[PDB]
């Protein structure tokens, strides 16, 4: 990554262990839930396009995954190449490509270049929105269960039910009383309109 | 984060992977249990507001938690929107709106530009004292038990009813004595009025 | 936590995810072993009040102890407010009352002043003092056995039983002998007076 | 590895712990699975050909791997000393060989003045260059199944058939419909052509 | 402990919880085995006798060890009073008494004001000495054998009686030949006199 | 050991509890494989002569091993003695005995000393390279089998046997076709000579 250092110049620093060990085991654990890309996003703070690719490529499984995040990855760097096209004066700053954003045509140096130039190229936060655009696709494509099939079984807490449906919202990216169960419904219709998810909740306890 | 560095400059740190895997490890494990909402706090200290919402989104489960949360941060933002109303100068600081706070609406640079001020506009501190409301609210509704149906068992030691009972209140956010079992009971009558915790637990012993 | 940076200026540091579960962890094993008050003054030190409140609220069981221990911090509190009443001065340093020192009523910021002021005002010092006095009288109350009703066994080993022995004198804060079996109490007996605890179990081996 | 200081010069550091720790584990868990290449290149960032030896020797299995690692290097140095041939000058820097270049006949303290030198030359780097190029035979070598043989089964989930279909190109380094299933085949025959990864998985879904 | 920083200047520093839980699982796991020694006298690197106090008060078991240790200490610091007795000058460093340099009478700011003292009266460094004394002592009463009923099994090859007899020899603080059984004594005796051990390994493989 | 800061002085640090842990680990998992050389090697950069006593004497088993160690420990000392005899002028350096390289007769100051002159003294680089020859001989005595036993079973895939054999030469520091069995040894020989060792494990697939 591009950090700070004690005396405030921004340096280029190698990928921790750390890191690499941490994303490895939560795409172990968590396939692609929607609660990997926020950890995702996070373990990639700082990080160059080489980085972005170190996490990617370290991933062993789910290479169908890896692929169609590839396509997507290739489809924002063609339309990066449609609003930027480029032409090198030596000793001089070259302007990047689409391939040279997702750093398979770039150098470590000249990413760092790019990231630390007065005024800066953000060339590693630009290729993490493209890699992010690629994620959440592959979350909505893994989500197992449609929205219209989480409804609340007859002996199932509503609070089980609310879990089970905000999940299911989220990777999909009225109905919560629609699904309800007969005896739920029937308290919740009572509560009349505009009522918070916490007085919901409270009335079916 | 923001930390001072070696040389006594405000600066922005990576939120480190031990920090947000201790997060998501903590909520495995305790649920809303009311110690989760100190370590929360301890876990976040300097936190900018997308730190905040990195560690809130990092959360798998609980999703009925996390929506019930959503909700506060949205009336706590209404009400900022309300005691602050805002109108940019080439340049110059805007104010933040409570979406600014919340940090859905503001740049991590804006977010840092805030906290270094001079005099700073806490915007971490602010979004965390929501966020720590919203969190109260959630250990108040994922209470098991009232604290009236909290009574020592015939065969329980005093010192287990006690953990009981405070561990209920804790959650719920002359009772002791009044539920206690007959044999303590009496004990405690006896030892007359303004006794210790220390003192009462003593005689039951 | 207060600490020196590499420049030799003391400074607010946060606290470590590592020292925040060591504890959690070493109160979940070891509950109030006498141990356990070592181990929480070592992993607290340069805490501000803020700090050790942090420590002990992420206790999440025992909280008849938690309770036991809020009375004690009252009581040196209130002693504190005998000995040092106070009446501010727009910019200029207030003085601690005893809520300032426990950390209720008083800022971080108003914390790391006391502390960091030429002279200081050691309130993070002063806070554990009260907590570690409180700590002891709930090792000496969760202590199981009197020290009377430690004694050897026909077949125990002099080692082991004075382990036993030593462990419980250290939870209440010639027994030796009277206490002994048969066998090793004889040749205690015929060591003489004035035997180091080392010739004594080199007697009994 | 050679580093950036927190006040700039480049200077040598000791290989942690954490990192010879990781690369051993890696090795044991996954052997030359694909994915370890990528791993071996973050855990060997700025490393010098000293670190590169420590981290190939500190495998324990896996010999005849090692070995034919052993014979791509060779290879590899004697095409460098075909490249650039060499003749020392009390005092001033010699020019590597092959083999100083692989560290078996070159010092610590030599390989740090090649890289550190203004301009520098990168040993470190040419070096893992020759490993990569040598741990990637290995991969393919020890790649168990021919893409001939990955066959969508009867009853398999296409996102399964996905999987196993680019994990086995990855190794080896239409034939995707053409190896489906006759139900998957049929779908797919009738997307007509062109079609992107992600529209043949949702219609095959 | 007393560090040096990156700026050259003698400083305390916090006792870090690995090196806190480091030391209470190595004597978790090895009790009083010869090596637990030096791994004290390695975690205890730059400690200040409160530190050194703090790691043998998180010692939970093993209390008739701890309290054999105290009586070491006490005449060892008994043995320093009578070679150097002490008599305070306004704002002057008074002399440490043997109390003091134990830790029991001493506050850390005046143990760090004798360490970093030019020249220094290394306190720190006198009473590990002493504590070492200590733990040798320590070792060598609970050594489960004697070296005289080490001897080698009918079926017990060579190497695992020589490790025996050397682990014993350690923990204690021609034998070997002579406890030998009567095939591998018949080899030895025909070596001939000043044989190594290797040569003795070898000839009994 | 001795490292640089951040400032660029060669400065003393304590051992660290993490590479401690690492050694005595790796003893306890892997004896004298030939892979703990290496590793012992890369815990050990920068090691002072205590240092690396502090690491041989934490280990707890191995005790034949380790007095065998001390053996050749002793001969490289007196040969050093031979090739460096010594004679103190008030306040400057002593040259170094053998038993000064290998710490038993020398302080860690001075040990700090000889290896921070101008020019330095490498005592920890001296001393090393003597335990390393000591290892490599314990590495050989511990090798269970000869190349000569190692030889390919009738059902034994021919890589499984090239792991066993170079395993083998490697702890020991054409026979493989020799020792092949009939089904490949025919494919080798069939081969003609000068096959790289890829091209055999290829051809006995
Ligand atoms: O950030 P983490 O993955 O939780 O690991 C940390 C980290 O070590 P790594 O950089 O090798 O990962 C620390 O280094 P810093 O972040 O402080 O630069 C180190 O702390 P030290 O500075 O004290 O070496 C600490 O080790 P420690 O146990 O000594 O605190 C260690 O955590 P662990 O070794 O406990 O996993």
């Amino acid at each position: 990554p591009i950090v700070q250092n004690l005396q405030g110049q921004m340096v280029h620093q190698c990928i921790s262990p750390r890191t690499l060990n941490a994303w490895v085991k939560v795409v172990e654990e968590k396939a692609f839930s929607p609660e990997v890309i926020p950890m995702f996003s996070a373990l990639s703070c700082g990080a160059t396009p080489q980085d972005l690719n170190t996490m990617l490529n370290t991933v062993g499984g789910h290479q169908a995954a890896m692929q169609m995040l590839k396509e997507t990855i290739n489809e924002e760097a063609a339309e990066w190449d449609r609003l930027h096209p480029v032409h090198i004066a030596p000793g001089q700053m070259r302007e990047p490509r689409g391939s040279d954003i997702a750093g398979t045509t770039s150098t470590l140096q000249e990413q760092i270049g790019w990231m630390t130039h007065n005024p800066p190229i953000p060339v590693g936060e630009i290729y993490k929105r493209w890699i992010i655009l690629g994620l959440n696709k592959i979350v909505r494509m893994y989500s197992p269960t449609s929205i219209l099939d989480i409804r609340q079984g007859p002996k199932e807490p509503f609070r089980d039910y609310v879990d089970r449906f905000y999940k299911t919202l989220r990777a999909e990216q009225t109905l919560l009383v629609q699904n309800a169960n007969p005896d739920c419904k029937t308290i919740l219709k009572a509560l009349g309109p505009g009522a918070t998810l916490e007085e919901m909740m409270t009335a079916c306890q």
